[PDB]
């Protein structure tokens, strides 16, 4: 009767196309929903139009529709909504719901911390350079910060530094020609992505680059799917599931 559909951005390397699935597949195994069905918007399927009809034809007459995704933005505001009113469209009798991405939550600060710790350095009064995608969208930009102040209050670093790839200020490489200085000072980098790619190569790059001027930069792995980003999402869609006063209800918004 009820129905999860997942909606992954989707990637084009194949390494990250594993990830994300792998991912999704044990999500399903946390969730008491009889019919789930994981999608992609972009590059990999099965596709969203592809997971909703597989949805339909397993009986189910509610769809909650989650979003994995960190932030909040074009692909979660417009790309995904159209995809959805596109396929559901076809669907009138099926009732949707339609989550959030994950966002400002205390789990994801939590899988920072993890990541930070992975490196085995002392972190008290440590710098952290908390280093996000970027858009041009201003809601990603409040979200990282809204992030970075977290994590900030919560653990006795010195100062969370959000910065960006592209799009919008500041950039990371601003911060890194800022931090050629080697001050004594410890600096992680947590590259807040989900997936590996070109962009963490090139952060990667930079890292040594970085380090080169000031060797107390440490470079974590990005946060990817931590159980932490794991118990964040899972919130997502138990959410979105239970709509309780009907608040994600899926106003046609494209
Ligand atoms: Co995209
Ligand atoms: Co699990
Ligand atoms: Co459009
Ligand atoms: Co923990």
């Amino acid at each position: 009767k009820q129905a999860i559909l997942y909606v992954g951005h989707g990637s084009r390397v194949k390494k990250a196309q594993q990830e994300a699935a792998a991912f999704l597949e044990g999500c399903k195994a946390h969730i008491s929903v009889p019919v789930q069905e994981i999608s992609f918007l972009e590059l990999q399927e099965p596709t969203i139009e592809t997971g909703f009809e597989a949805c339909v034809k397993q009986g189910a007459t509610h769809i909650a529709v989650v979003p994995l995704l960190l932030l909040t933005a074009a692909h979660a505001k417009h790309d995904i909504p159209e995809e959805i009113v596109r396929v559901a469209s076809r669907y009138p009798s099926v009732r949707i719901s339609y989550g959030k991405p994950i966002g400002i939550d205390e789990e994801v600060v939590k899988a920072v911390y993890h990541r930070m710790k992975d490196i085995g350095v002392p972190y008290e009064n440590a710098r952290v350079v908390l280093i996000g995608r970027g858009s041009s969208d201003p809601d990603v930009k409040r979200d990282v910060t809204g992030i970075a102040n977290l994590l900030q209050e919560m653990v006795p670093v010195k100062e969370v530094i959000p910065c960006f790839l592209t799009a919008c200020g500041p950039n990371y490489k601003e911060v890194f020609s800022e931090l050629e200085k080697d001050d004594g000072i410890t600096t992680f980098i947590v590259p807040y992505l989900l997936f590996t790619g070109m962009l963490m190569n090139e952060i990667e790059r930079e890292v040594q680059k970085l380090k080169a001027h000031n060797p107390n930069v440490y470079l974590s792995s990005y946060i990817g799917f931590h159980p932490h980003v794991k118990n964040a999402f899972l919130n997502r869609v138990r959410e979105t599931a239970a709509n309780s006063e009907g608040q994600f209800d899926f106003d046609g918004g494209s």
